[PDB]
């Protein structure tokens, strides 16, 4: 039908705007940490006098990280890990705690905000080499192993980490520190799922007057956000969504919308896969809207 | 017969709502792409300000030389192919004594030592630097209605990010629209300088041309109008980019743009000229930009569609 087509084109356009709004949120941390990687690699790149182009101390690099946290309130944190002896001699820094160094001197700072909002630092010695499987299906060290192994940017699916006495679910945005063809380390920043969820909830309230719900699904099919119920974050979409929805989640092409009508529940399903910057990472936005909210004007024309 | 009017009004609403949603989608896509240069230059500003912000020891948090700051700018160009350039300018004696660096323009300094590097790519793609001494203090008006130094004066005056209305630029034997994206280097409450990068806006022309094909077999036009009234994009004709929008649109409509409200759509049915227009003002981040997307549809296309929709209702 021609009228159905005009209504459905409105729906797709509204969904596409929700995707580009989410991309703005998710591409931002990647560009932040690209900036830090593009600066830090100058520690290892000679200049016209044969000395490093950046001769910054560890205290100065940490200042850059802390300034990132300070002036990027949307980011949960900023962190960086060097390979053993990547840019200096770790042994000179061994036995110095509370600076983000491992016990052997390896540079591993994780900067985030304490209770008063002031930045504090934790060394990632415990997680950087950990093969522990977290309950969301993510290994504890994947924020570093993935950029080390693939030598390109990595976005990690939702995972819980302990932060100042509480468990925080988060996704990390990671870039390798490359000098030539050599992996020297990686730098990253997290977004909390609570942050992404709050934004998706607010965005949903402006979509068809809030009649429906949205789900953001990571590369492993687990929920980054789910406007109906915060308790489902991190959980598999296959343990929260419909048989029909879970099937449609398998029916998707690489980057192309899937439209479906769940008559059993009287709502429209729209799945839009999308990629995050040039990282090649593909997540999915799901819109679930009551049929009456989308087709109310048709209902009104036919009703009279 | 009032049933006919109520029915026609509801069909027109469905049509108008589709066009509004299409407009909002172009705005959202434009905002996604144009955050990128702001994030890059925010990173450079947030590093450079540490030259003047003390630590607990009372001493600055970053003890970097001018050469090291320039290396950060050079690395930005090298590692962001989409950016045309990256440039930074300090206030006189902002972080050191300019006079100690006088007489060395080959490093991006002014003649009396002011730090003014502009880094771009030479013919072989390797970055090279030039001093901005000839532009940094110039309030000469460009055709676009901005000062030659707007990229610096606007962040100095407003102490927040500034996106300068685009200027034409030759790229690959074609003229494209180019804007700079600028942020202040703030130490406490003090403006110390600014850092920016230029980005081509050709992707907007391409975006809007593709979107304009979705509706009415491409019979409409889409435009993006800057605050100076000039065309950032115009799907009908690449040759019009950078021209006053009043050359393709009723002049008083263009004069009216300053009165519109951000994110509020506005329809104008110009029955005299047989076109309907939808305007959608928008901004970018905290830059305070005032840009307007415009969708123009011929009345004959809409009328024909309404007849088809009524025909489908009749046949029900
Ligand atoms: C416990 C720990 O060190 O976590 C580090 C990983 N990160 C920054 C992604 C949370
Ligand atoms: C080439 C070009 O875009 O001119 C503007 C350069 N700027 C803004 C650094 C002075
Ligand atoms: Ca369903």
């Amino acid at each position: 039908g021609l009228l159905e087509k005009v209504i459905n084109e409105r729906l797709v356009a509204l969904a596409r705007a929700q995707v580009s709004q989410i991309q703005r949120e998710l591409e931002y941390p990647l560009t932040v940490v690209h900036g830090l990687a593009n600066s830090t690699r100058l520690l290892g790149e000679p200049g016209a006098d044969g000395m490093p182009q950046l001769n910054a101390s560890r205290d100065e690099i940490s200042a850059l990280l802390r300034s990132t946290v300070q002036n990027n309130p949307k980011l949960l944190d900023t962190f960086m890990a060097w390979e053993p002896n990547a840019f200096d001699t770790d042994a000179a820094f061994a036995g110095q705690p509370g600076k983000g160094y491992g016990p052997d001197g390896r540079y591993l700072p994780w900067w985030y905000r304490g209770a008063d909002g002031k930045p504090i630092v934790e060394a990632m010695a415990d997680s950087i080499d950990s093969e522990k499987l977290l309950p969301t299906g993510v290994r504890e060290n994947e924020f570093y192993a993935c950029p080390k192994e693939n030598k390109r940017p990595c976005i990690i699916d939702p995972a819980p980490y302990e932060m100042g006495g509480k468990t925080v679910m988060m996704s990390s945005f990671n870039v390798p520190i490359m000098v030539g063809d050599q992996f020297r380390g990686a730098v990253g920043a997290d977004l909390s799922l609570a942050f992404i969820q709050d934004l998706l909830k607010r965005a949903d309230q402006q979509l068809y007057d809030g009649a429906g719900e949205m789900a953001l699904i990571a590369s492993n099919g687990r929920l980054v956000a789910y406007t109906r119920d915060d308790s489902k974050l991190g959980e598999p979409a296959g343990s929260v969504l419909d048989g029909n929805e879970v099937d449609n989640l398998k029916n998707l092409t690489v980057d192309q919308p899937l439209y479906d009508i769940d008559a059993e529940h009287g709502h429209i399903e729209l799945f839009l896969p999308f990629t995050i910057a040039d990282s090649g990472v593909r997540w999915t936005l799901m819109l679930q809207i009551p049929q009456a909210a989308v087709f109310g004007e048709l209902q009104q024309l036919q009703g009279e």
